[PDB]
């Protein structure tokens, strides 16, 4: 089985185009790339195990996360959540290189992407509530399915 | 490139555990066979074009939709939606074997995981509308990486 590891990283990312959900929840796989981005209300323990439910259906269960210290990855709860689903998860800092870095330049690359297909369609500044999924879904597709 | 044509089955299907968003929207990717499911409260041309969004991020872009008569998928709308989108679309009878039966099965699998996982949390009718999505997340996953 010599292809690659199941590992991912994760943040939260704003973005004002998006309000009133403007928080986007990113995971990169680190091995193949694959980026899911789900759009959330607020930051929260809750709001972080519903981006992972969705991206354990579009990418498989992984064997570890990769997150900084944010109490969102650090509360008992998601704690919980984690141990639930049996995956093993490492902290770091708020920008930690070792485990950071891939999903920062993801958050970039996103919100780049979200800019200039909200501008295609005319949309200069934030984006019309009803237009926002389908939006997000083709940034996700761009960025995947490139 | 002798591996598989990229061709998916769509329909919607009832189901009362998941309401008040009761309608799910799966698709059947006939080579991989591969399910998408989404959750929708009214069966409309746009609940069909936000599904299919989805299923582009997770799946990629199709060469083909098979789905019934239904006029939500012959609106002019809807057809419009998927010239945008550059895939060809054919229709059928509501359970026409030919192109109807694969996505058939997947409803009645998708039902029966929905049921025996509420059961387990011990949900013996509805679902709690905040556990919905998790738990319809967790049964695409089982159904797909299982």
């Amino acid at each position: 089985g010599l292809g690659p590891l199941q590992i991912w990283q994760t943040d939260f990312t704003l973005e004002p185009r998006m309000a009133p959900r403007s928080w986007l929840a990113v995971t990169v796989d680190t091995a193949s790339s694959a980026i899911v981005v789900t759009q959330h209300g607020r930051v929260t323990s809750v709001a972080a195990q519903h981006h992972w439910a969705t991206a354990i259906a579009v990418l498989g269960r992984p064997k570890a996360i990769k997150t900084d210290n944010g109490s969102c990855f650090t509360s008992k709860s998601t704690r919980e959540w984690l141990a639930r689903w049996g995956i093993a998860h490492t902290t770091g800092i708020p920008g930690n290189s070792q485990g950071q870095a891939m999903v920062e330049r993801a958050n970039r690359l996103l919100k780049d992407k979200i800019r200039v297909l909200a501008e295609g369609d005319g949309f200069m500044k934030r984006i019309p509530t009803s237009k926002q999924g389908e939006l997000l879904a083709k940034a996700m597709y761009a960025l995947n399915h490139f």
